[PDB]
């Protein structure tokens, strides 16, 4: 024989729980970083414990299957390597092997030990004429009686499904059908089963009748993505819908630990709806603080002295895990805010117009707006005569001071734009005013002035039907005004259309588009793709963690009581109403390119830099995401083209095909027969699907995310919810907007309570955790054994550097005023590196929060 050196890093359980870690949290990676001896447990691992038996890549049994070498134990530790690192622990074992065994290609491990620890890697060394063998793990590993099949690892070798090695086929095969798990019986927690279900598990029927929520997905009406497979038992009241739980599932190696306390955010999340939010609606349906703003000063207050509260309201949240990092205090009654960046300069400036129009460019929200190509513009509603006969702003509406242009001139010009919410709240209305919300369907127009800057010409406040339903829409029209009862009616005007804007925001822009949209691929992905498959490859960094985040979401945000239905203006209908709007998704115009000239903010042109033209140059999320765009681009066409050498290479890949079919069928599956989906028969398609998943998962959530706080922890700036309709005439209101206008301003807009729920629930959205992996050319630790692929990754990163001056650059050219505003606030959103924090910058991989 011979004996074969491996070296095993682990992590233990108690480094990565956050039960056990909440007494390690201040400057990570560290702490004599733990190399695994002297609080030491690290003997357990070591007699009878933990079995590894390596399996032959090159030499088959009778039955095709690799040869399995003796079952071997753990025998020693070490103490330190150069490549240690914090948190981990690493092992000897020494492996009887022969020339005639041939090449490990693949292991199985058993944990004996009842404890489930986390494994890193293995390294194999001293195979004669050979490199060493590198196997990247990461996965969890439970008691071995648990299982039926062991845990089995893969070198890190990527093939292509001819499934490589003729020894290793079956092995491939057998385990991509024990994550897909048959389809049946309740998930656990030790479980890696990967499979689908509607959106059944919102609503609480058995609590009662106007505690359930439409079934999403499935049917015509409200089609929906997928989501993971938790098979709970239904509820009493409806065979349809899924039981609640405290605890969901996710397939164990979705849920990532953390070093650090205060870097376990969705652990942050889930104590604010549980704990924060009963404890302070306590204070409210109490005493100690008005249920209601006064003035601006107030609001502003927030950020100065914070808000008083009691002693033990204060002391039961001052000592919970994670939230006492992110939450301030001063000694013992005040809860504080961090000032959102939109008013460290200006207190102000949020109430600028050039603000509300620089904020559809630049904002949290910067893809809505469009180019209006007719005029005045219209609904695509069915049949009722707003839709069938149009906004009711006219030609005479817009004639300012600017130009004295036609309307028709400036269309003709490409000048004029539209932020158009009218059509998803529309059918919703009439229920969303029966309760305490009132709220407009809004649209607004905006003119490209000379000087580069956008500015609202026109805001319609619609209703529907005074009477009816038929004969369509109740309109007014507003228009600015710089002084009088008039500029605060205008102010009031783009708080109905910020209301709107946020709330589409949150459930379109944010949750649908990048959240929910991405879960079907993850699971897609997992359930047909091997670990090895080079496509597994590019694309597993860009799902790190967001089974977990949204597992998460359906606990605890946009559920039946939850944050977003008591904060946002959609209320009760917020889901069923994005699964509306998702009737209109489609894959292809996700494609950053295809949204903008979907929007005719750009137009076809190969002489510009990145092959289109845009009809207003300094939109910055626009400028500076084209220039990702492109980076990721070539970097999954330099990828996929490494490894298909044709056509038909590509459709003639089992697993690829089989993966996108069912990614079309079951996981977009009320999309299914659309025929914008593209086929997988060419290796351009292949690249652009790539493309369009790594931009939603990294940039474009990393966009419509991370300014969440910087621009809407004022509540002034982006109110979620309004409550009541414009002052008209001669009333008491009217005349109240005269003499005192800040609380007519405050009484419209979130009160004080769901403003706390709001700020404290964006402040933990906004923040990057300090182990966050970022597009930054980053993964987690040596991915693949091909030089080739590390080369062209190295090349990504490399360019993302040189974006990152690109853009900084723009920050300090003082002709592009759209980049910082009146607010002084420069476009750092799509920067891709950044520290840890409340940063208004950094592009994650995935979506991770
Ligand atoms: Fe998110």
């Amino acid at each position: 024989g011979h004996k074969i050196k491996g070296t095993v890093v682990l992590m233990r359980k108690n480094v990565l729980d956050v039960n056990s870690v909440t007494s390690v949290g201040g400057i990570i990676g560290q702490g004599l970083d733990l190399v695994g001896s002297t609080l030491d447990t690290l003997t357990a691992f070591l007699g009878r414990s933990v079995s590894l038996q390596l399996i032959s890549a090159t030499k088959a049994d009778a039955n095709g299957k690799g040869k399995l070498g003796k079952a071997t134990f753990l025998e020693g530790i070490i103490t330190s390597l150069p490549t240690l690192g914090a948190g981990q622990s690493a092992f000897k074992i020494n492996f009887e092997w022969d020339d005639g065994s041939g090449i490990p290609g693949a292991f199985y491990i058993k944990n004996f030990m009842q404890t489930e620890f986390f494994l890193v890697s293995l390294t194999l060394e001293d195979i004669p004429n050979h490199g060493s063998i590198h196997f990247v793990c990461n996965s969890w590993i439970y008691n071995a009686k648990l299982f039926k099949s062991d845990r089995i690892f893969f070198a890190n070798q990527t093939y292509l499904p001819s499934e490589t090695p003729a020894p290793l086929v079956k092995y491939r095969e057998e385990e991509l059908h024990n994550l897909r798990g048959d389809g049946t019986g309740e998930r656990k927690e030790w479980e890696r089963i990967y499979d689908y279900d509607v959106y059944n598990d919102l609503g609480d029927p058995d609590k009662g009748e106007n505690h359930a929520r439409p079934v999403l997905g499935g049917n015509d009406t409200f089609p929906y993505p997928r989501r993971g497979r938790t098979g709970r038992k239904p509820t009493r009241k409806d065979p349809n819908s899924e039981s609640r739980s405290n605890d969901v599932y996710l397939p164990r190696d979705e849920a990532f630990g953390h070093l650090k306390s205060s870097d376990f955010l969705t652990y942050g999340l889930k104590s604010v709806s549980q704990n924060v939010l009963p404890l302070l609606q306590s204070a409210f349906d109490l005493n100690f603080t008005p249920r209601e703003f006064d003035s601006f000063d107030e609001v502003h207050g927030l950020y100065s002295g914070g808000i008083k509260l009691p002693t033990d309201i204060i002391s039961k949240i001052s000592p919970l895990p994670v939230l006492k990092e992110i939450f301030r205090t001063d000694g013992e009654q005040a809860l504080k805010f961090p000032p959102p960046k939109v008013i460290q300069v200006s207190k102000s400036a949020w109430m600028t117009d050039e603000e509300f129009a620089r904020e559809m460019l630049a904002g949290v929200n910067p893809n809505l707006i469009r180019c209006l190509k007719d005029f005045p513009p219209r609904s695509k509603l069915d049949s009722q005569v707003y839709g069938d006969h149009t906004s009711q702003i006219t030609k005479e509406h817009l004639e300012p001071n600017l130009e004295g242009l036609t309307v028709d001139e400036a269309i003709q010009n490409k000048r004029l734009f539209l932020l158009d919410h009218h059509d998803p709240i529309m059918p919703y209305l009439r229920r969303i005013n029966a309760t305490s919300t009132k709220a407009y369907a809004t649209r607004t127009i905006l003119f490209l002035k000379n000087d580069g800057t956008l500015r609202p010409l026109a805001i319609e406040l619609s209703l529907p039907h005074p009477q009816g339903d038929q004969s369509g829409a109740f309109s007014q029209v507003f228009l600015p005004a710089d002084e009088g009862v008039e500029s605060s009616i205008w102010l009031l005007a783009k708080a109905y259309v910020v209301v709107n804007d946020s709330c589409y925001h949150q459930l379109v822009s944010h949750w649908l588009n990048t959240h929910a949209v991405v879960e079907p691929f993850i699971i897609a992905t997992n359930r047909h793709l091997s670990v090895v498959h080079p496509i597994y490859k590019l694309l597993h960094p860009h799902y790190r963690d967001t089974m977990n985040i949204n597992g998460l979401a359906r606990l605890s945000l946009v559920n039946d009581g939850g944050v977003i239905e008591q904060t946002f203006l959609w209320g009760r209908y917020s889901v069923e109403m994005s699964a509306v709007v998702y009737k209109d998704w489609v894959f292809t115009d996700q494609a950053l390119p295809a949204d903008l000239i979907k929007r005719g903010m750009a137009i076809e042109d190969p002489s510009c830099p990145h092959g289109i033209r845009l009809v207003i140059e300094d939109y910055p999320y626009t400028v500076d995401g084209l220039e990702i765009w492109d980076a990721i681009k070539t970097w999954v066409h330099e990828y996929v083209f490494l490894y298909y050498k044709s056509d038909d290479t590509l459709r003639e890949d089992p697993e690829l095909q089989a993966c996108w079919k069912e990614l079309v069928e079951v996981g977009h599956g009320d999309k299914k027969n659309e025929p914008w989906w593209p086929k997988m028969q060419t290796r351009e398609e292949l690249v652009e699907a790539c493309a369009i998943i790594i931009w939603t998962a990294s940039a474009l959530h990393a966009a419509v995310n991370f300014g969440q706080y910087p621009y809407g922890g004022l509540i002034l700036n982006r109110p979620t919810l309004s409550r009541r309709f414009m002052p008209e005439k001669g009333s008491a209101e009217y005349e109240e907007l005269r003499k005192n206008p800040q609380k007519a301003y405050l009484k419209t807009i979130t009160p004080k309570f769901q403003t706390l729920i709001d700020l404290s629930v964006i402040e933990i959205l906004s923040r990057h955790a300090s182990d966050e992996v970022y597009l930054g050319e980053r993964d987690n630790p040596n991915w693949t054994s091909d030089t080739r692929a590390l080369e062209a990754f190295k090349r990504f990163g490399n360019k993302l550097a040189q974006i990152e001056n690109k853009l900084s650059e723009r920050n300090n050219d003082e002709k592009l005023r759209n980049r910082c505003g009146p607010v002084q606030m420069p476009y750092t959103l799509l920067l891709p590196s950044s520290k840890e924090g409340l940063t208004f910058r950094g592009i994650p991989n995935s979506i991770s929060i």
